[PDB]
C-alpha cells in the first residue's frame, strides 16, 4: 500500500522506524511539526509516547493508524512534489544573502516616535513562508514590531473583498501619483492616486466595516489578520499607537484636505477613521506571522498552513497590482527594474515580498536609509533575485 | 480776533448767527456733529438751548464761550485747508459711481454658510472716511457684516505693532506667492509666503500676546480694533461663528501642515489658535467703522476722528507694501494695474480701500463673482481711479 | 368726535396746541415716543416739522390726521385706564428704593471669570416695563451684562411653548430639589428635579429645536429673544463665553452624569448640547431689554410694546409656576416669604422680576452676597413688597 | 557532601538516577521547570541530553555539575522548608474547591460593553503562586482577560514606591467610603475617601510618572508590571479599551468633579489622565500572571519566582492595609466577615487574593452576581476559608 511505501522510503532496509527518525525526515523537508494539517497526527504520536518510557518502535500498525488522518500531503511532501522541492539549498542562500546583508551597516534607527528609536541597530530577521507550508527563519524573526505601512496591502484587500473592485475603487485611484508619499494632493477627479499613498489608505479605511463603531473596526480587521496570518502572532502596541497619534499632524493634515474635497463616503467620522487608521499601524507582527500573511497573498487568497479561503481571487490580483506599481512609492519604478516583485516597506524596519505562486517573505531591520527603507532589507531584496531570478520579466 | 473772524465769515452782513445756521455750515465742510474731538462744543450749545424755548442767537459772547474750547479744528475746517477742500464734490463722485454700480448686477452671494447666504442680492453701501474726519456714506452702510478676510491686514499690523517687523518676519515670508490664498505650500525656507493668505495669517495669529487665553486675546484684539476704529461698532457674530468653525477643514489642514513644518512659536496650541482665529473673522463691523479703521490706516497710524495713535509707523508701513502685493491674492497684479491701491476683500461681500494720506474707504455687496469678490465693489474700485485719478503711479 | 375731546383735554381754554406740549403730556403717562405702536404718528409729526423753521400749530386738522392712525391705544392713556394711573407715583417709588439701595454696599462681585471681575462695585441699575407700554428706569440701566442664569426660565418656556408641557415634563421634574443649583443628584425616576437647577435646564436645553445644528439652534433662539425683548438689545459676550467654556468643570459633570442616566431625548450629542448651554448664558441685556422681556412673561405671553403673541399660555403659566418654587433655589422659601414673586438671579448681578399682570422688572448690581444675589437687588426686592403691597398673598 | 545527600536522598539504595526521576521528583514539590532561579541548571540537563540518543544516568559527577549553580534552593525545596510543606494536598483542596464552586452557576456575564458579553458563561480558572515559587492552576487559566478594577490595588502601590505615603496620601483618604465604588462625593476636607473607590484611583493614577506623556507612562507602568508578574503575560486589549473609552460617562462625570475641587497634583490634564485610566483597566492577564502579582504583593514587595525587589516595604504594607478595609468596596465589611482576607474584583471576573507570607492567587469566571463579583469566585473565596483556616483573626 501508499502507507507502506513511504515506510520502505523512510526506512533503509530495517524492519522498525523509531519516532524521532520520522520527526527529522519530515522536517527535512520544510514542514513544521506544529502544522495545523497535521495537528492530529502528532496528537497520535503523543498517545504513543505516553505508554513507553523513552522510545517506541512503529513497524506496521501503529505508523498506518498515525498517518491514515488525512493521508494527502505527507505524500506529496516525500514524493518532493511541492513548489521547491529541495528547500535545504533555498534556505542556505536565505542564509548566504542573511549573512551578506548582516556585513551592511550604517542607517539612521527612525526617530520621530521613542518607540522605534529604541531597537539596537543590529536586529536583523528574515522569514520565509511558501505556498506549500515550508517554512524557514533566520535572525531575530519573533521580536514584536509594528508594520506601520505594510498594513496598507491588507488593508485594501479587504475591501475589495467585502465590496467589489468596482466599488472601492469608485473612491480610490488606480496609478502611480509619481511623488511622495505624504504628499496632499489628488488625482484628476479629486481622488487619492492610489490606495498605496497615505491619502488613498485614510480613504480605503474609511470603506472598511462601515457604520459600526471602532470597536468592531479593530476586531473585524483583527480577525480577518489572524485567519490571514494562519493564526499566527498578531498584537497591538498601545505605547507605540499614544506616540504615533500624537506625531501625526501630516496625516492630519491629509485627512482634512481629503475631508474638504468629498473622499469619503456618505456618514464618515474622518477624525475617528483617523484614529482607526493609527490603531491598525500600531500592529504587531513577527517576521514569521508577516511571512505566513505575505505567502496567503500570493498563493491565491487561500492560507497556505490552513489551507483556508481568506480573500477573493479579485481581491488578491488587485493586491498585488497595485503593490507592484506603488508599493515603494516614488521608488517603485526603480525598485520594479531590479527586483520586479511586489514589496512593501514600512518605517519600523520590515520589507513585505511576495513571489506570486511560490512564497511570501519579511524581512526586518530598523535602521532605515534616506528613502525609509531598512538597508539590510533593500540589500536582501537586491541579492535575492540576482542570485535566484525571480524579477518577474526573467526568462 | 481770529474768533471775530470766524464769526463774520459765517455770517454776511448781520448782527447775529443763529445755532442751526452755524452746524450746517460746520455739517456742509464734511465734520459729523458727533466728532469727539468736538464734543465739549456741542455739550455747550445744548447748555445754550436748555434756557431758549426756541432759538438762540449768538452774537459775540456765547459763540466765542462756545468755540474756545480746542480752537485748532474750526480754523482750519473754515479755512478750507483740510486733504479736500470742496468735500461735497468728492462726495457727489461717490453717489454717481454708487449710482453706476447698482445697476450692474449678477452674482453669487456666498452659500458656504447659510449666514452669508442670507443677504438679499440688493444690499450694497459705501462708506468714506477722511484722514482729517470728513465722512460720507451712501446705501446699507449699517447692516452689520462679518469682516472675514478683511481683518487679516489688521492682524498683522497689531503683531509688528507690539513684537516688530524683524521678529514678525522672522515667521512669515514677504512676497506673493503666486497661487489661490488657500492653497498648502510654503516659502523656501518652509514658511508662509506673506501674511495674507491663510497660511500666513494663522501664523501670525499666534504671535499675537501669547501666553495667556484666548478670552483674552479676543479681548486686547478688540480693544485694538475699537481704538482703531475710533470707537465704532465692532461686535461679534455668534452664528456664523458656528458655522464657520464647522465648515473649516481647509484651514484645520493648513494648520496641521504649518504644525508640522515648525512654523509656529514655541509653546502654542494650534487648535486654540484655529478657534481664536475663526472668532477674528467672525467679528461684525459696518460700512461707517471699516471706513475709520481704513482711515486709521492710511493716515498715520493715528486715528482719524479721534487723533490718537493706535499703530508705530513701521506697522502701518509694513501693512500698506503687503496689502499692496498680496491684498487680492493671485489677483492683486491685475488689481493693482487698474487701481493701485491697498485693498482687501471678504467673501461676505466687502472691500476695504487705503488712499494714503487721503481716506479710508468700505464697500460692501454679498453678491460674489468667481473670483470672491463683490461685483459691485470691484466696479466701484475699477470707475473711482478713473474718474478720480487715484492710481498710486499717475501722474 | 372722540379726537375733539382729546384736544380739549389736552388744551386749556385755548385755540392751537403746539407740539412739544402734546409730547410732554404723552411722555407724563409713562409712554416712550420710540414705542413701536405709535411709530406711525411720530413718522406724521416729523412731516410737520419739516415744513415750518421751528415749531408749528396743530387745531382742529393736523392733529386729526396725525392721532388718525390707530386711535385706540391714546384714548386709553389719556383716559387713565392702564395698569397703573399715575406712573409718576410708582416712578419715585422706585427711585426712593434705588436711593435706599444704593446706600447699601459690601459684596463681592464674582471673580471666577476674569469678564464678571471686570465691574465696579457702584454700578446699579433698575428698569421697569408695565403690561402696557409704560417704561421707567434709573442707573446704569444700559450697560450690557450677561444673563448667565436669567436665562433658564426663558430657555424653558421656549420649549413648552414649541413641544407641549406634557413632552417637556417627561423628561424634567416639578418639585424643588432643596438643595444648592449645583448638586449631582436627580428625582425619584432618575430625571432632573426641575428646570430651574443647573441639570433640568441643561436637559431642558437639549428638547429646544432639535436635530439642526448650534448655529440654527443659536439663531431660533436669538430670534426668540429678540421678539420677547421687544426688538431691544439682546447681544453676545464671546469673552465671557469663552471664559465660562473653560471654567465649566461642574457643568460638565452634571452633563456627563445625565447622558448616563439616560436624561436626553434620543440622538443628542451632549457635549455640544453643553457648549450650547454656555453660549445662552453668555447672551448680554441691559436692564431696558430684560425688563421688557420680564414684562412679556407677566403679560399673557403677548408682547407688552409690540402687542406680539411670543408664547402659548400654557408656557407663560408653567414658567411662573417653575419660577415661584424654584426661581432662588435653595432660598425660594425664603425669597417667597418676604417678597412672593417669581423672580430669577444671575451670578453676574441681575435680578429679573414678574409682577403678574402688572409688569416686568430688572435690577441689575455685581457685587454678590455669600447666597450669590445682588445685595442691592435682594434689598429693593424686599424693600418695594413691604413699600408696594405685592406679595402674592396680601390682602 | 550536601551534594552527595540530595543524591541519596533522591535515589533508593541504587547507584544512578535517571534524569526523568529527577525531574518528576522536582515537580512533586510544587516548582516547575521553567523557573528562572533554575534555568541554568535546565540549560546543563539540556547540555547533558544533545549527547546520548535516549536516557542518561547521573552518578556522581554530572548530578554534581548541574547542581552546583546555585546550590540553595534545591535544599530548602527537598528538605521541606518551604512555606507549604505539602503542596500536593493543597492542590488537592484547591480542585474540590474548583469542582464544588463549577457546579454553582446562575450570574449574568458583564454586557454594558460588548468585548466582556462574549465569554461563555462556563470558563472559570483558578491559578496559585507561592511565596516561594510553587504554582498550580485548575481550568481556563490562561485565558487572556483585563484586569479592569483589579488593576487599582497595583496601581498605588506603585505610587507610594515612588514617591511615599505621606505625599501619596497628601492627595486621597484613608478611610471605607460607606458607598458605591462610583458615587459622586468627596472626603471631609474634599478628597478621595480611599484610593480603592473610582474617585481616588483618578487621583492616584496622576501621581505616577508626572510630567511625561501617555505613551511614557504607560510604558512605566507596563514594565513595573511586567517585573511584579515575573515577566508573564502582561498585555493590552485594544479593542475593550476603545469600547471602555466609550461608555465611561460616569468616570468623566468623576473626574470632572475632582477637577473642580481641585484634588489633583499641579500641572495635570485631566482628560489624558481619564484616558490613561481606562488604558490601565484595558490589561489583560491570565490567572497566571495575576496569581503571581498578588503573590509579590503577599511576599515582601519581593517577586516570588525571580527573587527581585519590585516595591517597597511600606507600599505593600499600604496596599494590603487598604485593600482589606475597601478591597471590596461597601461589601469588604461582609467580606472581611467571612473571608477575612486582602482582595480585589474586576466586573470581568477575577478575584485577586492575597494571604499575606503564603500566596497570591487569582479566581476568573466571567458571570457575575447582583453585587459585581464573578459567582463562582465568591464561593470558592468562602468555601477556601472555612476549609483551610486563613481568615486573618483565626487562631
Amino acid at each position: 500500500s501508499l502507507e507502506d511505501l513511504l515506510f520502505y522510503t523512510i526506512a533503509e532496509g530495517q524492519e522498525k522506524i523509531p519516532v524521532h527518525k520520522f520527526i527529522t525526515a519530515l522536517k527535512s523537508t520544510g514542514l513544521r511539526t506544529s502544522d495545523p494539517r497535521l495537528k492530529e497526527c502528532m496528537d497520535m504520536l503523543r498517545l504513543t509516547l505516553q505508554t513507553t518510557s523513552d522510545g517506541v518502535m512503529l513497524d506496521k500498525d501503529l505508523f498506518k493508524k498515525c498517518v491514515q488522518s488525512n493521508i494527502v500531503l505527507l505524500t506529496q511532501a516525500f514524493r518532493r512534489k511541492f513548489v521547491i522541492p529541495d528547500f535545504m539549498s533555498f534556505t542556505s542562500h536565505i542564509d548566504e544573502l542573511y549573512e551578506s546583508a548582516k556585513k551592511q551597516s550604517g542607517g539612521k534607527v527612525a526617530d520621530y516616535i521613542p518607540q522605534l528609536a529604541k531597537f539596537s541597530p543590529d536586529l536583523w530577521g528574515v522569514s520565509v513562508c511558501t505556498v506549500d507550508g515550508q517554512r524557514h527563519s533566520t535572525g531575530d524573526t519573533k521580536v514584536p514590531f509594528c508594520l506601520q505601512s505594510c498594513v496598507k496591502p491588507l488593508k485594501y484587500a479587504i475591501a475589495v473583498n467585502d465590496l467589489g473592485t468596482e466599488y472601492v475603487h469608485r473612491y480610490v485611484g488606480k496609478e502611480p501619483s509619481g511623488l511622495r508619499f505624504n504628499k496632499l494632493f489628488l488625482n484628476e477627479d479629486d481622488k487619492p492616486h492610489n490606495p498605496m499613498v497615505n491619502a488613498g489608505a485614510i480613504v480605503v479605511t474609511s470603506l472598511i466595516k462601515q457604520g459600526v463603531n471602532n470597536a468592531e473596526k479593530f476586531d473585524y480587521v483583527m480577525q480577518f489578520l489572524n485567519k490571514m496570518a494562519g493564526n499566527e502572532y498578531v498584537g497591538f502596541s498601545n505605547a507605540t499607537f499614544q506616540s504615533e497619534r500624537e506625531s501625526g499632524d501630516r496625516n492630519f493634515a491629509i485627512g482634512y484636505y481629503l475631508k474638504e474635497k468629498k473622499c469619503f463616503p456618505e456618514g464618515t467620522d474622518m477624525v475617528g477613521i483617523l484614529d482607526f487608521y493609527f490603531q491598525l499601524c500600531s500592529i504587531e507582527v513577527t517576521c514569521e506571522s508577516a511571512s505566513v500573511m505575505a505567502a496567503t497573498l500570493a498563493n491565491g487568497g487561500f492560507c497556505p498552513i490552513t489551507g483556508e479561503r481568506v480573500l477573493s481571487p479579485e481581491a488578491v490580483r488587485n493586491t498585488l497590482s497595485l503593490m507592484h506599481s506603488c508599493g515603494m512609492y516614488d521608488f517603485s519604478g526603480q525598485f520594479a527594474f531590479h527586483v520586479g516583485l511586489p514589496a512593501k516597506s514600512g518605517v519600523a524596519g520590515g520589507i513585505l515580498l511576495v513571489v506570486p505562486n511560490v512564497m511570501g517573505m519579511m524581512c526586518w531591520s530598523p535602521p532605515l536609509d534616506k528613502m525609509g527603507n531598512s538597508v539590510k532589507g533593500i540589500h536582501f531584496c537586491h541579492d535575492l533575485v540576482s542570485l535566484c531570478n525571480f524579477h518577474n520579466y526573467d526568462n
